[PDB]
């Protein structure tokens, strides 16, 4: 594949250029800023595109989710993809606080989630964010600090996406305007990813120059041991339990029937690319009828956020812990809800692991140029994330036969 | 009706909760801020929607006003609905300064009306507002303070609405895009009004807690005696004179012929809901032909701002007087022109008295959470405002028979 | 013509009012600000419209440039209209620094061209601009100062215009939405130009009042001797050489064959108005086939920026030199690239010399009210600019017969 091979060949040459400058020359504090300029322009190019990508892919992802939730079968998969998303948020927050990869009020930060879901302006929500601060027996002021409001542009586009879906023929030009705006801002991300090999070369090399000790290669080992532990309690302990609670039919036999599509997800790392394969393995091996697989698998490519909350919401807390933030427990729930929501906006993006992380790091107020620690090993962890998304969707096929049995007639 | 009954039942339970907390417990200065948080989220939800509601309803209200002003009949109703709008602005400013409900340069503030009609940026006009200040033999600086520019987003959408109406078939996708955007942002205001009973419960109760003296129940009695005096010189003295100046046929006989539609407006408080009724009473009782009633009544549901300048531009000055502002005479004309213009944007909104007031209080730089004094008694005054809008439109039927008599052949 | 006669009659009455106030009365520092208020509102009206004019005319100018570059003929005119545009930028920068009309780091300002082509936000690019500053062995901070980012709204709309052109039928509603938005924001500029005679009357008169010495009538004579010298090395020395390098057929005979359309351009000063004439003189007199004139003349009305870089990028440096700026050499290339790019956005505007200058003066951070020095003599220099655009396009017809000879079969 091109986009995988070229990114690995730019991480290898990024470390090759990176140690042949710090151990072979000596740059100033200014010339280590001009050396990381082609990787600076990539971070401006990526933040440029997340505003028409959030707005267009949330409006069309939700206005096409209607008529894919027809009946009660499409409602008994929205409850399932919210019940295992909420457990994956709790499992991602617990595992990043217990392990703490990258080390050494709370009510006023949970009421800013609900304040930022409903902004006071839709144009200010594209570049500003409401943060409140207790001061003086106390009183409370609000500031509107900078940084994009991703939570309020997603709650509004989820409401605006439901309204124009149900409007019928009067709101067909609004679905057609944003379907074409979503196709046009996924062909610009394909143009940016033709520059992304050159940009991550000078982004990796600008980090190995400034790094003086190999402690950051240990915090990058405890990060892969928090993602591969979040994505191994979910595939072994959490999701085979949820199947066995309602469907008493041995969940380790269900996964062996899907072993052709689990092994295919380790080679592509894209859920919508092996979506023709997981259709072919579910019906023939597990003996499930086609009227419920065609109703939960198209909603399971928009709503299945089990893998994001264990990978991109552990990465975005690891970056925040890397900058010596204490974060409390109220700004961790702020991050893991912004990281889980931003993956619905970065829905079918080509390099959807890199783009989603630039959305959350720009939203929660972190340096987006710290994503180059994550894309060094993103090609290992995105393969295993979509093995959970394929296994999570396959258990979402065999669960809605059991709550929907009298509905099929 | 649901939206009336539920709002009265949330004002009654708002005062019931409000006196069973201040006279039964004791909250801190912080716990009186967390008690009014469900009413804070309503004020964020309302300010969220006034930006796509101003833009879409002004573009479609004006691009559909073309072909409803065909001939000279539709021009002799635009002059009439500007001549009685300007008298209602003068009558609303005089009555709120002479009575002063809620008590105890000028050239640089009239040149900021004309500066804010033509902003220097269309994206900055969505959240910022130009205020100029004389300083030092003097010189003049400009600041761009915050708060939405409603005047400049209405003057531009009035020009942009006329241009795409007259473009014909080349500008039909622009009328279709904003017709669907206006239908989609009136179905979101219907979703907000399903939360508005809960929000105004904690908004009323958060005001009765902090109020320690019943002087504010006297300033709320002088406010209803300024609206019901502005809307009783207009229906008795001003508008029956304007009929009798040009049409010498006893205006108190004209209103008795419309008594079925005046009494219907006291039960619905919506001009476009009794618009089928005022068609049926004008032609049969007053003997007016249908070629001029169908030409002045659709422009009389977009342009008839006689009732707004006596109700929502007396309320927005009463709120400004409540915060101990002196206002001069130049910032009163700023308010009553912003309040009269913002009711064309809040054109056919369900709760169009509450939404219009949040537009003007956010525009002229006032606390939008002070609208809860007004919605306590809005269900009394909005019935009597639309009785003036029905009587003002009925006299706008019997006036254009007299200036248009040779035009009908 | 109306728009020429009325503008000359407002420059004459502007100087007539201007010397009958300063030599016949005495105004304060405040009353010389209220006297130039009708010309202030014109500068707010002009800056109001450059945001939907840049966005709509760049998207439709580029999405219609596709299928006008079919084959290799339409590629051998994009190289020619970039090779003579880059020489006109170098000739405009050299001539405004050598003559310096209006008198008496660099790497951090060339890396801000590339930083401002790719902004971090599309809504902030409509009103804000990234300027970086070296400070402290040094480090580099970035600020986001105010003023519209014209470079980043043109690079994005050039990429977004190419993507929706090549999308075919899926991106036809996006071409139809911006074709109608571009027709609707050229009919608002025609409404503004009905006020522009009144606005430039009080704009000229507000400058002759404050001027106390006639040195500014000498710097306005060295400005016309830099534009008419830039547009006389291009028409005599630069462009007849580029023809004679590749096409050995005596370029002074080519221009005599186009003498009917050169003389017509001195009477209209519009390239797309004499575009039917330069078609009729190229084929009959110079004996060129119609298959290459119809392929380079529609791309030569969007891409031919030879005349802008010698007129509007010498004017925008002359205004910057007038305010006693030193500008280095890095902020001169910033101006002449912003002035050359902004003339693709002001593509077919009626008063396209006045509107283009308000775009660049607002972009590079200059007073837009200093354009009234330029529109005093714009009707002399815009005639001679389009004589170079007609001569530059005619030599762009006789050049693509020589590189395309085996392609025509
Ligand atoms: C299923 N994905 C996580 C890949 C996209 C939904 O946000
Ligand atoms: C006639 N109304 C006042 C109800 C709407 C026009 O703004
Ligand atoms: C050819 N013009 C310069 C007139 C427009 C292209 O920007």
């Amino acid at each position: 594949n091109w986009v995988l091979l070229s990114t690995v060949a730019a991480v290898v040459l990024g470390i090759t250029t990176g140690v042949l400058v710090r151990e072979h020359s000596n740059l100033s504090t200014l010339e280590k800023f001009y050396f990381a300029f082609p990787g600076e322009i990539l971070m401006r190019m990526l933040k440029l595109i997340i505003l028409p990508l959030i707005i267009s892919s949330m409006i069309t992802g939700v206005a096409a989710l209607d008529s894919n939730v027809s009946g009660k079968i499409g409602l008994r998969a929205v409850v399932y993809y919210f019940c295992t998303t909420l457990i994956a948020v709790i499992l991602g927050i617990v595992l990043v606080v217990s392990i703490k990869p990258g080390v050494t009020s709370t009510v006023d930060a949970m009421l800013d989630l609900i304040r930022n879901m409903f902004p006071e302006n839709l144009v200010q929500a594209c570049f500003q964010q409401y943060k409140t601060k207790r001061e003086e027996e106390y009183k409370i002021v609000g500031m509107y600090s900078d940084g994009i409001n991703v939570l309020g542009l997603i709650v509004f586009c989820l409401v605006f996406g439901l309204v124009i879906g149900k409007m019928g023929e009067k709101g067909q030009i609004l679905v057609d305007f944003f379907n074409a705006l979503s196709d046009a801002t996924m062909k610009i991300v394909q143009i940016i990813m033709c520059y992304m090999p050159l940009g991550i070369l000078f982004l990796i090399a600008g980090k190995i120059i400034e790094v003086e000790d190999w402690e950051i290669f240990r915090k990058l080992g405890l990060y892969m041991a928090t993602v591969l532990t979040g994505l191994a309690i979910h595939s072994i302990v959490i999701l085979p339990l949820i199947y066995f609670i309602v469907v008493r039919k041995n969940p380790f036999r269900f996964a062996m029937g899907m072993a052709q599509a689990l092994l295919t997800a380790l080679m592509i790392s894209s859920s919508s690319a092996t979506l023709p394969v997981t259709f072919r393995c579910a019906e023939e091996n597990n003996q499930v009828d086609k009227r419920i697989t065609r109703f939960v698998l198209p909603v399971g490519a928009t709503i299945n956020m089990d893998g994001t909350a264990l990978y991109e919401a552990v990465a975005a807390v690891f970056i925040a812990q890397l900058n010596d933030l204490d974060l409390g427990i109220g700004q961790i729930i702020t991050i893991s809800i912004t990281a889980t929501s931003a993956s619905i906006g970065a829905a079918g993006v080509p390099q959807a692991g890199l783009v989603t992380m630039v959305i959350v790091l720009s939203a929660v107020g972190l340096p987006a140029e710290d994503v180059t620690l994550i894309i060094a090993v993103d090609w290992l962890l995105d393969r295993f994330r979509t093995m959970v998304n394929v296994l999570g969707d396959a258990f979402g096929t065999g669960i809605v036969e059991k709550l929907s049995k009298k509905e099929l007639e």
